[PDB]
Parts: C-alpha cells; structure tokens; sequence
C-alpha cells in the first residue's frame, strides 16, 4: 500500500519533463520532486518543491518571461505547490530562479525605472547620448506593523455622547448646596491597521550629467532641472536629493 | 484503492488532449489537473489547479480571447478549477496568464463607455473626427461594511411614548411638596445594513478637444461642454472635473 | 463501480453532441461534462459545470440566442448544470460565454432601453435621422437592509390605550393632598423590513441633439424637452439631469 | 514582491499613453512626450469607525427611561434626583482600504515647437494634461510641462 505512490510520483516527474522538454528551445529537461512522503506519522505536509535542470537549445538561452513561463507551468501542474519552490538550472549552474539579496536586484530594478524615464524625458532636450545619470535608491526592507486607536475627545458636553446620567442637586436656605453628577458616556472610536509595505523608496539620489551643445541657457538649465526632479517623483520629506550639472563629455 | 483515480486522471488529461486539436491553431496540448487529496484532517481544502502547454499553427497569432476561449474550456471542462489556476504556455514560453490587476481594464472598461458616449454625441454637432475626448476614472475598489441605527427623537412629550408611568404628587400646607415621577419609553428606530458596492466611481476626470470648422462660435462651444457634462453624468458632489478646449488638429 | 457513471459520462458527452450536430450550422461539439463530488467538507459544493467548443458549419456564425438555446439544452440534458455554469467556444477562438462587470453590461442595457424609447418618440416630431441621445445611468448595487420600528404616540390622553391603571387621590382638611398614579399603557407599532434591491437607477443623465428642420420654434422646441422628460422618467428628487439642444448636424 | 514594479509601471504607461491620445491633435505626432511617476500604496489598509451622535441637547435626545424625584419644603429646603438612561444612535464602518491606489502622481509634459506655442497655447495644454492626469489636489499631485524643440 506503500509504493504505489512512490511509481505515481516518478511517472509524474517523466510526464513533466515530457512536457516542459517539448517546448522549442529546449531537448531535455529533468525534475524532482519534493513531497512528504507516507511515513503514515507526518500529518503536517510541509511546502513542496520542485528541481528542474534543463538542457537548453545550443545557440540559445531562456528569456526570463519564458522562465516564469515554465516555473508557472510545472507549479500548475502540482497541486499545493507555491511556484517560488520551483527551481530552475540550466544546462551549466546560472539559476535563472530567484528562489537576503534579492533586496538588491530589487533596488537596482527600481534605480533602472527612474533612470531610464530620466533618459527617455530628457533625450528630445539634450540629444540621445547627451546625458547621463545614475538614481540610488533607499529602500525600507523592515516588517513595519501599526494599529491606531483614535477616540474622539468627548470633554465638551455640546459633543459629548450619554448613554447614561444620573443628576442629584439638593439645597438648603446659609445655604448648604449639594450637586452629585455621575455621567456614563458613548465614545467614538476608530480602529486602522496600517501594515507598511516592504520595500519601499524611503529616499532618493540622482545626479544628471548633461552634455553641451558651448553650456546651455540658464533657464534651459533650470527647466530641465524641474523636469529631472518630476521625474524622480521628488518628495521634500523623504529626504530626496537631485543635483544637476553640464559640462563638456568625452 | 489509489491507481483508479489516477488512471481517470491520465484518461482525462488525455481526452482534453485529444479533442483540444479540432481548434485550428491547436496542434499539441498537454495538460495536467492537480487536485490535492480528499482530506480528513483539515478544513481548509487547498485548491485544485490545471497547467496547459499548446503549440500554435505557424503563420496565425493568437488572440486574447481564445486565450481566455480555452482556460474557460478546460476550467469547465474539470470543475473544481477556478480559471485562474489554468496556466496556459505557448509553443516557447509565453505565459498567457499573470498567475490583482482586472482593476486597470475595468477602468479601462468603464472609461472606455463615458468616452464612446461622449463621441457618439458630439460627432453630430462638430463632424466623425473633429472631436477626442479621454476620461481618468478613480475607482473606489475598497470593501465598505456599514450600518446606521437612527432613533426618533423623544424629547417632545406630544410625540414620545410611553409603555410605563408612575407620578406621584404630593403636598401640604409652611408649603412642604413632593413629585416623584417614572417614565418608561418606547422609541421608533431605523436599522440599516448598508453594504456599499466594489469598484463604484468617485471622481472622473474629462478632457475634451474639438476641432475648428476657424474657432467654433462661444454659445456653439458652451452648449457643447453642457452636453459633454450631461453625457458624463457630470456630479458636482463627486469632484467631477472637466474640461473642454477648441483648436485645429494635424 | 465508479466507472459506471464514467461510462455514463463518456457516453452521454456523444449524445449531447450529436444532439447539436442536428442544428444547421453545427458540425461536432467537443463536449466535457464536469462533475467534481458532492463533497460535504465545505458548506458550498460548487455547481458542476460543462464545456462545449462547438465546430460549427463554414461560413456561418451562431446566433446569441441560438447560442441560450444550445447552452440551456446543455444545462437541460444534464442534471446538475445552471444554464449560467456552461462554456461556449468556437473551432477558432470567439467566447461566446460571458457568465464583476456584469454592472456595465446591465448599465448598458438600462441606458440602451431609455434611450432607444427617446429616440422612438422623437424620431416621428423631427425626422428619422434629425435627433440623437446618450444615456448615462448611475446604478445602485450595495445590498440594503431597513428596519423601522414605527412606534404610535400615546402622549395624549384621549388616545391612549391603558392595561391597568391605579389611582389613589387623598386630602385631608392644614390640607394634606396626596395624589398616586400609575399606568401600564400599551402601544401601537409598525415594523417594516424593506430590503432594497440591487441594481435601482438613483440618476439619469441624458443629452440630446436634434437637427434643423433651419432652426426649430421656441414652443415646438420646448414641447420636445418635456416630452423627452417625460419618457425618462425624470424624477426631481433623484437629481435627474436633462439637456437638449438643437443644431445642425454634419 | 517585485510584482508591484509592474502594476506601477502598467499605471504609468496607461496615463502616458491617455496624455499622448489627448495632446498629439493639438501639437501633431510627435511634437510631445509625457513620463508618469506612481506612487502607489501597497499597505495591507484595514479600518472602523464607530461614530455616534451626540444627544447633548434634549431637543434632540431618545430616552428609554427617566426617573425623576423634585421635592421641597418652605428656611426653603429643595431637593432634586434625577436618573435619565438616554439611548443612542450609533454608525459603524468597517473600510478595510484596497491594495495598491494611487496616492501620488508626478508627470512631466515635453511639447515641440511649431517657434514656440504662445501663452494661452501653452496654458490650455496644460490645463488638459492637468484633466487627464486626474490631477487631484488632495493627492499631492504635480505637473511639468515646458515646450523646447526636440532633437
């Protein structure tokens, strides 16, 4: 009652390789899968995975679009299975799967947006090659967490909520005056829990380096300098910085 | 026992195979579902899923539409799959799926509708192609939970009610008085549950530009933006904006 | 023994189709019927479903209420099929099942209605093709609830409804005056339950544009506001909007 | 993760791509160029709000019940007790806030010469690119637009 599923298995590992192989730029593939496996004590079932060399077209390699394609496919194919385990090699090492430091790919990725929409702004002022810049980019990788509880003040009785009062006033004429007040109120409250996104811009550097046609216009300066500081979303409170200069290339 | 149902498995991925050719630019799909288990520990009851590899005809390229054509085939080909879990790969990679985002073309939708709308009634006026306009939508895609619980005020004895009272009055006559007084109420009551809708438009942003015949008479162009209003179920409340301008194209 | 219904499966998948092969332009129905279990392990057990990709005859497309017909004879032949539950596809692409923004589709309809009975009306006054009109509808789709709990006022004597009373009324002659008095009432009450429905029009906007005749009269003109008025049904207190104008058209 | 990267980026081309539909019949095809930058808030938003009104004047009150005692003596001696339980109108909210809206835009707007366009020319331009923009005040929204020949 035990190998049976052990054999299933193993046909599924060559029913996947079959298909994954038999997509064009590729003639073999190979998998393995990682599953719990019927020890008949484990009941918890922990994530799976799934480990696919592949042996690519000579002459080629494996866009990432198409990489995310077949992880995609190989995730679908097993059920309970987040394709983040899947695990794709090529024919030599160079994991194409990302699956500490992808914190850094992702900075880079967001100082490559900004750069490049720098770039694609300024080339009709400047000229294709006539300006440069480099973003760096401060990321908050930190697991924030916040739970709010605002009341609202309820000291004025022109806004004040009573669920309940009770007003004893008693006095005698010298006088001897007596005033027992005992509120119970209804107060209003709000409730937000705000979880902070991770990686987030919490800061950004950019210096634009500009070609000369001789220097530009002061004005032509400037305007350009407003353009670059659009473009980098400038915000005064995250402490973002620009710094724009020309001068001759080489 | 267990080699049954995976038979039925290999002779359904092979039935969707075998009759996914009669399509035209289908010439090979191999496709594998993914039910988990039947389980008996745990309530949660994780997902089905289904991954399709196809290859194309050469010399055709394939719409979005049969895109979602065949994962609606296969999604209700097997029930007990979402169509989001069919993942559908080209020839060569090509995920065809993002496996969040229906809010950018439901906008698009939606903007879509207002602008043909305000075209189709400004064409007559200016001429085909005299006339563009494009909408921004904001889209309130958040959950709202409501529910108000308004009384009736009985402050005014006329309109109050009364279920109980005991009064007591008393005196003598070197004047010694008494009044002691109960009042049990009943009061009208209005209970919502208000549920307020996913996805509703809070502010729409219109701009509008018309061609010349020559600038287009004042009362001509005025006219002209009450129509684009109208036609845009222009709300003061909402923040509704627009705008329209007059001006030769190229 | 569960082959069984496999087998009755299969099978009937071959009546099926040869049931719309006899339609004209049919040619074969890839049909998969899609019955997951009935399940008891969560309170739903989504309703099986069933895909047919029809290859119709050449040259011939497949009318939508055509198509109702063969997917309510689909839902029909098969127990356990809501007609809404069924996929269409053709041998090429074409979705023609439509089953979140079913709101736009009903707004279209509800705005094609209005202003499809606009245009009927006034094409007879000005001409078959001297007036167009757009109608923009903003639909309710939030679930309601109310409950009100209307209660009668009993502030006056002369129409109140008493349970028990007691009354003790003493004096002694120095006047000593004592007056007691309690009373049950009892009350009259109302208690509505309106639950309001889904997809109620609240505003109507709507422009129109009618040719020249030259220009129409100012009570010819006017006649024809009202009366388009009147066919939206314009309501005040809905803050319906309405605009005609008149022109030339191009 | 870096999926958010491609929302914003998707967000950015559509509001490029509508600034270029309504600009380029007024300056020609490619006489302008737009770049969108999205701030976009990817925060788990859960909220609710309890208010309840406030029946601080008894022209306005709803009382359930009201004991009320006044006596007094005449050397005048008064006594007053008096119990009120009012009750109250009460709404709750539960907005539990979607993931991923706009919460800022910054575009920047390149328009071609003919000679440069004159000043109402400039202005309308950008009061259109503005409209488009679903420029929204309370949303910090920000606009640049300047006209220079292109390359």
């Amino acid at each position: 009652q035990f190998s049976e599923q052990v054999n299933y298995q193993r046909a599924l590992e060559g029913e996947l390789a079959r298909t994954i192989e038999t997509l064009g730029p590729v003639k073999s593939a190979r998998v393995h899968l990682a599953m719990p496996k019927p020890s008949l004590f484990v009941r918890e079932q922990k994530s799976p995975s799934a480990s696919v060399t592949v042996t690519l077209e000579p002459g080629r390699a494996l866009d990432e679009g198409q990489i995310s394609a077949v992880v995609h496919l190989v995730s679908s194919a097993v059920a309970g299975l987040p394709p983040g385990n899947v695990t794709l090699v090529d024919q030599s090492g160079h994991l194409l799967t990302q699956s500490n430091d992808a914190q850094l790919k992702f900075a880079n990725d967001v100082e490559s947006r900004i750069q490049r929409r720098i770039e694609a702004i300024l080339s009709p002022i400047v000229g294709n090659g006539n300006v440069h810049a480099q973003v760096t980019a401060q990321l908050d990788f930190a697991n924030k967490e916040q739970t709010e509880e605002h009341y609202s003040p309820n000291g004025d009785a022109s806004k004040a909520t009573l669920r309940s009062r009770q007003l004893n006033i008693s006095e005698q004429v010298p006088r001897s005056t007596q005033r027992n007040e005992t509120s119970n109120y209804e107060v209003d409250r709000t409730i937000r829990h705000t979880k902070m996104n991770v990686g987030d811009i919490e800061r950004l550097s950019v210096a634009v380096v500009v070609n000369y046609k001789l220097p530009l216009t002061a004005d032509q300066m400037k305007q350009i300098e407003d353009l670059t500081r659009e473009a980098m979303g400038f915000s005064d409170k995250r402490g973002d910085t620009l710094n724009v200069v020309n001068s001759p290339f080489s």
